[PDB]
């Protein structure tokens, strides 16, 4: 996946013959490589003036911008066919950008393979002092224009991984409806089915959750907000929806596999309890794979954001390490079934390690943002949201200690109920308010025509954020009922089925919650993460 | 092809794996059934046959499409509305599915209210009334095209003899095993070869192939090779009557079969080498005079590959020669029980053998003008 390939995408048809020849100038490096110390200095010097010609383009541009677009206004002044005469300008805007900046990337891998050949420090100094502060970088009048356009008139994926992505989504759906079928029929069994559901909720707890963050591209992409240049990928390459969903098909593919044969009784040399397992160890090596296949660039960045955030006082906090900080905090059931099915495969809560790795996801989210705070070093709105994501412990805490009240028999319970029951009203709003108010922006002084919503809008039918936030009063209320349950505080056996029925509501939250926190991101600057 | 519709074949093609492999596994574990089934729900054949003609012509089209020939302009299609190879892997992808929750829901046990007889009547019936839909959606343009082009077909003698009329004509003289089924279904569905209908309704599309072979003659009227094509296809005509013939002799066992069976054998030998030799020279070209380079092939090739051709001749050698076998065993001789599997297992293979003739021919026929349809 050389550069010299995706560049190729992007060259203009007209210009081919423009484009500086760097795939060409890879080439002779080698076959150089595959007396000493007169013949090698000069030849390398001759790399420097053939961008002078290109660059005089760009220069002239700037000219030509100033003198076409004043004339044009007066007579305008003085509808269709008007606009069209614009798109071509703008269109070309952008790839002069494209082309300065990723030109960086080239040069700089092949030249250090040839520093070492010599062994001598004096060529890795040649470059820093006559690159990096060349004039090129000063100019700035190209954003100064496009934004005065806009204030004047207004004020007055490859076939291929399709076929795979339909492929797979029509085998997970006739797969459901099997997986159905087999347990509604051939169940009759009486062994304690719940350590299944439970041990296999982990895996529809993230299928799910793929699933959806693919309809969340969807609609970040084709709905005019950028979600590359805020989550700082590198703009060559991006992950199209089509990729999330085949993906996360795939996952669905082999849980609905396992699951079946967990239920069917295949060859008797193979143990019912073994699938599971396989199951797991698969999604954890493919997560894993060291190898260059399967979307290696993806995984690794994954991998690499999953380390920066489980140990987050180390690092400086990106935008991508509080989301999915934020997402984990969510998915705390994928935790809770991790963890029980380490126990249950260690022995076949004693000491309070429900507690731990229930609140786990919680810790990293409140560190993340003491860290925050000590960086930036303001106190609004990181210590609120500090103790926003600190009324989780306290919620979990208090309910256990309600809960062992209640077994050893004390009398303090009904105390401990209250509180918690106080404890319960509290967290709700406190982060109900903080999620309407700072994490989507709604309810602003300053929106007249649109009632209660942002003064600048974004996804077409206000029906949407009307519909969304009620969905969000009425599911809040059960992401801390839905913890403190599998808390296992009382949980005769009602407690497992709520809990069950009611995560991938709190994953379809996380949807909607994503949707309008990109959204804020891109309209306004909510959290400074930006200039 | 738009992305919606490469969506579409990915889900219908995925579904239809699936649903073979449950198929597979249904049949071999869940048939608690010994009573002489089997060979009376061997009829969804008559589908089978058409879900792989299907998928072959969809690998047809896209085969033509990449090697360069032009598929379109033969086949007087408007080259703004052209059927390339996702439309027709999706629909016969959609024809799938129907076929294999068909043959499923009568393997197993659903609701009795419902009888088990049903089924494969309810899918043909979906199958006729979707490919005669009057609506205006649904390739409306394409199976219009269709329609009108099949009547063209079964009144051959009345209409002009164009390119898309011939190759439709052939194709159903490969097909014959669908029609026997058809037939098949209606005399059970009404009990539940007496007047030799097995043979009539399995020659009649020999019937059509040959009339419009000879009404394009006498229109155009020059024997060279209309009448050797017409020749060619009477043979499956004398064929199949002397392989009847013969079923009713050694039914009535007289003594004359011995001598029948050395003149129906010697009947095959001759007119499976000569149709080979036709398909071979004057249907594909092969052979000709001009040739060095490319030995045994044509002086101009389009598929890059010359091991295609030097597999797929030598493919067809031997499969031609399962085509006339398997044409006079469906005619039933005396076949007690050994003939009903033989079949089967033979008629997905000659489906294959048309596939293949349906590139070369193509290619040839774009190369040269074998058939005097251009200019």
């Amino acid at each position: 996946m050389k550069f010299a390939e995706h560049l190729s995408a992007h060259i203009t048809p007209e210009w081919r013959k423009q484009y500086i020849q760097y795939e060409a100038f890879k080439d002779m490096l080698y076959s150089a490589q595959d007396y000493f110390a007169k013949f090698e200095e000069k030849f390398f010097q001759t790399c420097e003036k053939e961008l002078a010609k290109i660059n005089t383009f760009y220069s002239e541009k700037l000219a030509e911008a100033q003198r076409r677009f004043a004339t044009l206004q007066n007579e305008l002044q003085s509808i269709k066919d008007l606009k069209l005469a614009f798109s071509e300008f703008y269109l070309s805007l952008i790839l002069l950008q494209n082309y300065q900046n990723l030109n960086f990337t080239g040069f700089r891998k092949i030249l250090k393979k040839h520093d070492k050949i010599l062994e001598t420090s004096r060529g890795a100094d040649w470059r820093v002092a006559h690159v990096e502060v060349a004039p090129f970088y000063t100019c700035k009048k190209i954003n100064q224009l496009i934004s005065e356009t806009e204030a004047v008139v207004t004020n007055e994926a490859p076939a291929w991984t399709t076929f795979r992505v339909g492929l797979f989504c029509g085998i997970f759906i006739v797969l459901n409806i099997t997986l159905v079928l087999a347990a509604v029929f051939k169940l009759e069994t009486d062994r304690s089915i719940w350590p299944l559901i439970r041990i296999y909720r982990g895996g529809f707890l993230l299928i799910e959750f793929l699933f959806l963050l693919g309809i969340n591209t969807y609609g970040w992409r084709q709905a005019g907000v950028n979600h590359v240049l805020i989550f700082e990928l590198n703009p060559r390459s991006n992950l199209s929806h089509q990729h999330l969903f085949e993906i996360a098909g795939f996952l669905g593919i082999l849980w609905c596999l396992s699951l079946l044969a967990c239920f069917f009784a295949p060859i008797s040399v193979i143990p019912t309890y073994v699938y599971p397992l396989a199951l797991y160890g698969f999604m954890v090596f493919f997560l894993i794979n060291p190898t260059k296949t399967f979307y290696y660039k993806s995984r690794f960045w994954l991998l690499k954001l999953l380390f920066r955030v489980f140990t987050a006082p180390f690092h400086k906090v990106g935008f991508a390490d509080f989301w999915l900080a934020d997402q984990l905090n969510s998915l705390s059931v994928i935790l809770m079934d991790l963890e029980y099915m380490i126990c249950f495969y260690s022995l076949e809560y004693t000491y309070g390690v429900r507690a731990i790795v229930q609140c786990i996801p919680a810790w990293l989210r409140f560190i993340q943002c003491l860290r925050r705070y000590r960086d930036t070093k303001r106190a609004f709105p990181h210590l609120v949201n500090a103790g926003k994501y600190s009324t989780t412990f306290f919620m979990v805490t208090f309910a256990a200690l309600y809960s062992t009240h209640k077994e050893r028999g004390h009398s303090d319970t009904m105390v401990f109920f209250y509180l918690w029951i106080v404890f319960y009203i509290i967290s709700s709003c406190y982060t109900l308010i903080w999620d309407l108010k700072m994490d989507w922006g709604l309810f602003d002084k300053n929106a007249g025509e649109n009632t209660f919503l942002r003064e600048e809008i974004v996804y077409p039918q206000k029906a949407y954020y009307y519909c969304a936030i009620i969905e969000d009063v009425i599911l809040r209320f059960a992401w801390t009922i839905q913890i403190s349950i599998t808390s296992t505080t009382l949980l005769p056996h009602s407690g497992d089925i709520i809990a069950t029925v009611f995560a991938p509501l709190e994953v379809f939250r996380r949807f909607v919650w994503n949707f309008f926190r990109l959204e804020n991101e891109h309209l306004n600057n909510c959290g400074e993460f930006r200039a």
